[PDB]
């Protein structure tokens, strides 16, 4: 990895565009205008990409040669980068202040700030904008996943009277559906801020290396079938596949995809009749989890529950909701996103089915179908020092008032009612709102403040 | 990187679920039936993750320890992995056959096939499904980018009579808007299959290392301003920022973001009057590229052109379309996706403005706002050998006929009309069509067939 080649190309030309005699460039990150966001992911970026000796003679030379051909010109600031290498032994003279990881902050508040610590490195602040703006992705995955936890908590509390097993109700199925291996690890780790169920193995090593947990692993999985392990038995031997799989995993929970040919027939005749004796004998700690994987997600879930409820002994819980026996559960792992999750739990509640009966598996909806536009994550310059005089800087486009940026030195404070407020124009210097809630997390190539994954989970907890 | 930890967790349990005495598991990838797809990206995956000694004693031990905690059970095929390490020195006994990279294939056709070459490694075929299915991402970026090239080619030919500069009309602005650094490189490389303009530097090193070009670089950029380089001058000094930037880049093309405060005022009064003398003196090889960055993308583009057309000498080309002078161009780099690109070029054509006047910059729309659902990229088992007898396997869900998978051994052929056909059930073995268009690209840990980035671009060319 070469930080000199980890920026948008046009940033290579910006050192020539700032007003002459600029000694300071101060910039901030916010999720402009999903009313609250989970701040997570910055620590990964600081450790993997920004800390220590990030500049070498070889990296300067590599970047010089690439930019010469990429621009068909020599616009690359070799002098500026050589200065960092000679003066600071390749350590970035940058200071980053951030809100603690796991923090749940309303939209339109400063989340982190970046500024150069050496007047010669005024151009460095916005050079690293590209790498830091990528924090949008673990922030959005964590926020969207927590918003799904809120829906699940509401319906589970309503239909069961408690939140037992909440942290296992939304399972990450997204490994194949993401754009890369690196995205998988980052995305799966952000989902693990709110839940404990994951199949995206990549997320576990990321948490271990960059955050750390008291427990040996932050996430868990159960054995489960795929279409290939059922279909390989042949069209006429689906019962044999099912029987073999539940016998191989007789003492542990097992998920079995049952829609290869006909989900309703598999539920009513195979599980419901032919193999029913192998299901009713299972332990409460080792249920059979039936998995539909096609059709309308809500209509399929309701029909599968109606079928199972007629083949198996259904009880009525203390809230008046139907509950499958403890050796039998369902997982809907096709077409699950925040909108369909909501339609399914509401549809289940209307048909008097307890949310304790179901878990959700989400792939693309959880980790891929997200953009920087969802929370409007933006990095903007708000303060500059030119000729020793500080000026409050901002954009305010005529056709888009929502794109107006904050002015001057920023500070995050607790209001008297215990809410959050961002103070602009260095007004935080007046001691009217107490202490700034951002902490120096990076200074001159060193990570100065870190959070464990346990702290992050605690900060990201629901009020509920 | 550890391939034993680069799969969906549940795949760790599948070796126990296949029918006993299974010696072969044969699977294929297709974009289930954007009528045609660009096949690109597999070569990157084969080289970075699948080739050479991918199994070591340390990797087996690491995976064993992780899976023990992840499952709270010892469900990990240590014996199977130890077999690969001892017999093949950690090289995968897999054979991958694929359509050549850059190939443009209609939906619902086999693109690549995977099968184990050793009977003991029947479970390996679908173990690597997760890593190979991630090919969906460079395939979708390449396909969506080529579809935008088709729209641009149609409107540029209609309004100018040629395709000059077509390869520079859609610029990659997506670095900050993607989920990770790795995604950035893969995504920007897939856009470079169709275009030459990129700011996502990461894509250049990926092409150089995995594909290679005769040219020193596959992509180019121009100097350009950002809001920070303009706003840093102060709200009252936007004209000074503009003047400084165009003077610093007087001899090369320069893009200048002009919507910081009021895009229409910047076009009419700053560029159109105060700085007009610095613009009209510019070379044809060094235009000023005005960049709006907010508002309704089409309304803003049309209003900017109407303003500029009244301040600068406009000509009418041989097709009857208005053309700005050669030292002045526009780039729309906000809210550009395949749908808005289409609305803008159609709206320009309706107002008699040539497409030679404009270029597009696309960020999230180009590299992030894509999912595996767009082309329905899917990996499925189609053939198995159990007890020495081959059987044609497939899924066919009752509620979703579109999810039906192909049966048996597959081959891709040219039809008599020169189209593509996928033959099922080993019917390709009858010599009724020509040669199978799938070639072995990977066999027993070695990459057996490679394509240069030059070949890929030629294969992905538009008919026009
Ligand atoms: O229901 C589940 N968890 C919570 C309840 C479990 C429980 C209840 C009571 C006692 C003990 C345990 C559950 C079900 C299925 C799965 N996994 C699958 O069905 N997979 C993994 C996939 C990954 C990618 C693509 C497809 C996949 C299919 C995981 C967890
Ligand atoms: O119009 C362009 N290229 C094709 C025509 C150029 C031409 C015509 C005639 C003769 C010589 C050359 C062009 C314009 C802007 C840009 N770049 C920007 O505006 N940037 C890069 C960004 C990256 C991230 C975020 C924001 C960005 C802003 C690049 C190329």
């Amino acid at each position: 990895f070469n930080i000199l080649l980890a920026t948008d190309s046009y940033k290579v030309t910006h050192y020539k565009q700032y007003p002459p005699n600029t000694s300071k460039v101060y910039s901030y990150f916010e999720c402009r205008e999903y009313e609250e966001t989970v701040f997570y992911g910055l620590q990964y970026i600081l450790n993997k990409y920004l800390k220590g000796k990030v500049v070498t003679k070889e990296k300067i030379q590599e970047a010089k040669d690439v930019y010469k051909e990429h621009f068909q010109d020599d616009v690359f600031n070799e002098k500026g980068w050589n200065y960092i290498l000679e003066k600071y032994d390749g350590h970035l003279p940058i200071e980053i202040k951030a809100v603690p990881e796991g923090f749940v902050i309303p939209r339109g508040n400063v989340l982190f700030t970046v500024e150069n610590t050496d007047p010669e490195c005024y151009w460095l602040t916005n050079w690293i904008e590209t790498i830091l703006v990528q924090s949008w992705y673990p922030i959005t995955v964590a926020t969207n996943s927590r918003e799904q936890k809120k829906i699940l908590a509401k319906y589970l509390l309503e239909t069961s009277g408690n939140l037992d097993g909440l942290e296992y109700k939304l399972h990450d199925f997204g490994y194949r559906g993401v754009s890369s291996q690196e995205t998988a690890g980052i995305g799966a780790s952000a989902h693990l801020v709110n839940f404990k169920g994951t199949d995206t193995v990549a997320g576990l090593a990321l948490i271990k290396k960059y955050y750390g947990t008291k427990d040996p692993v932050p996430g868990y999985s159960v054995p489960a079938a795929e279409h290939s392990t059922i279909t390989a038995w042949g069209k006429d031997h689906e019962k044999d596949a099912f029987e073999h799989i539940v016998t191989q995993f007789s003492s542990v929970p097992v998920s079995v995809v049952s829609d290869s040919y006909d989900i309703y027939n598999a539920c009513e005749k195979i599980w419901g009749e032919d193999l029913r004796h192998l299901i009713v004998s299972r332990s409460t700690q080792a249920p059979l989890i039936i998995r539909p994987d096609s059709g309308n997600p809500l209509d399929t879930v309701l029909k599968v529950l109606e079928i199972l409820g007629k083949k198996f002994p259904v009880t009525e819980n203390s809230k008046g909701y139907k509950l499958l026996p403890p050796y039998l559960r369902v997982i809907q792992g096709d077409g699950v996103d925040i909108n369909t999750l909501q339609e399914i739990v509401e549809g289940m509640k209307q048909k008097m089915w307890s949310i304790e009966n179901i878990a959700f598996g989400s792939g693309g909806g959880l980790l891929q179908k997200l953009t920087r536009d969802l929370l409007n994550c933006s990095f903007k310059c708000s303060y500059v020092v030119t000729n020793g005089l500080g000026i409050n800087v901002f954009k305010d486009p005529v056709a888009d008032p929502n794109k107006r940026s904050k002015k001057g030195r920023l500070s995050l404070h607790r209001t008297p009612a215990g809410n959050f407020v961002t103070l602009e124009e260095g007004k935080g210097d007046l001691e009217e709102y107490g202490q700034d809630l951002l902490h120096t997390v990076f200074k001159n190539g060193k990570v100065t403040k870190s959070y464990s994954f346990d702290e992050i989970r605690k900060n990201a907890q629901l009020n509920i």
